[PDB]
């Protein structure tokens, strides 16, 4: 499934390239722009476990998740993937605890040591 297939067919998008995040652009956005640091991006998004748990989905809760880009508001795996898309994108992600939760896991879904994997909508990005 789409899990599979970003972890085995996924590129590294990584600075340091240790594919401690690989991504696969599933719907191409527009333009060339993509968002600055520092930007207030808008997202939607779904994330699952590796044991196929879903364990949250902003289009459930029918708005967006709203965070300033760049600044560690959000796990290290987004800033980094998030930066590379364009308005209009959707793409998976495939993120290894180094760039998510650590061995801390978060309460009450994540375990330790978990990698997880995210279907992002970029909705709209905007500057000051
Ligand atoms: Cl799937
Ligand atoms: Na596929
Ligand atoms: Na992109």
């Amino acid at each position: 499934g789409a899990p599979a297939t970003v972890t085995e067919q996924g590129e590294d998008i990584t600075s340091k390239k240790d594919r401690g995040v690989l991504k696969i652009v599933k719907r191409v956005g527009n333009g060339e722009e993509t968002p600055m640091i520092g930007d207030k991006v808008y997202v939607h998004y779904k994330g699952k476990l590796s044991n196929g748990k879903k364990f949250d989905s902003s289009h459930d809760r029918n708005e967006p998740f709203v965070f300033s880009l760049g600044k560690g508001q959000v796990i290290k795996a987004w800033d980094i993937g998030v930066a590379t898309m364009k308005k209009g994108e959707i793409c998976h992600l495939l993120c290894k605890p180094e760039y998510a939760y650590g061995s801390a896991g978060s309460l009450p879904k994540i375990p330790s040591n978990a990698t997880l994997f995210f279907e992002i909508e970029l909705l709209d990005f905007k500057g000051e």
